[PDB]
């Protein structure tokens, strides 16, 4: 009166090899729209982190007229601006892993990923020249 | 003004330095801070993303409009995307964690979110899986 459990899932495991045959006889396909949208990803992370230190690289210099305060208070914004940076000095580093591994894969964009990562590095390591001469010629 | 331009700059230089320790538990607060928000506006952007997604997962599902080869296409760019972006949630619990290991302030809430976190994705990837076999139909 009753279906054995080994039937029923049996019934299921037909389900799940019948859908990963599909999967399977699409790999190309599936592999084909998986890069483009890494890629997407990718430009979007490196945008965000692009327009941020654009951002920090403008206010590095900005705000500059003569300073009639505190040489104390003028010390400590400095010093809060120094660990924003240092905490968001993993961006760069997450942006190279991601962009590596694609190129590693042989990704369709592989030279766009290359020209990317050196432009933000190039406009990071600027941020932080540009820190610490602010940060000297204030003491002086 | 060259001397008085150089007390100044002699007293707070003076100051500045009392003991290290005290200096290096300030910017310590201050990086903590930073961190957080941080992970916060990542965890929020990941949130907002994965729930658009579930919804996707269940607009109409059998329906006249689309064919079937169209449905499918449709279906597979929608897997494509959803694991093209599964590193998102990966370097979240990377920072995260870190930040929970170190005795962070906002562990517990960090800590909080990223379980909810997993939680959604891990029902977004089975609803997808799901919507997947119900076409094969």
């Amino acid at each position: 009166v009753l279906e054995t459990a080994e039937d029923i899932q049996e019934r299921r495991q037909q389900v799940l090899d019948r859908y990963h045959r599909f999967k399977e006889l699409s790999t190309l396909r599936r592999q084909k729209l998986e890069d483009s949208y890494r890629f997407q990803f990718f430009q979007r992370d490196a945008e965000e982190l692009e327009k941020w230190i654009q951002e920090k690289l403008q206010i590095a210099s900005d705000e500059n007229y003569k300073d009639p305060t505190n040489l104390q208070g003028k010390l400590q914004k400095h010093q809060a601006f120094e660990a924003e940076v240092q905490a968001n000095s993993g961006a760069i580093v997450k942006l190279d892993e991601t962009g590596n591994l694609m190129i590693s894969e042989g990704h369709f964009a592989s030279e766009t990923i290359r020209t990317r990562l050196m432009e933000l590095h190039r406009q990071w390591e600027l941020l932080l020249e540009k820190m610490r001469e602010k940060g000297i010629k204030l003491l002086q």
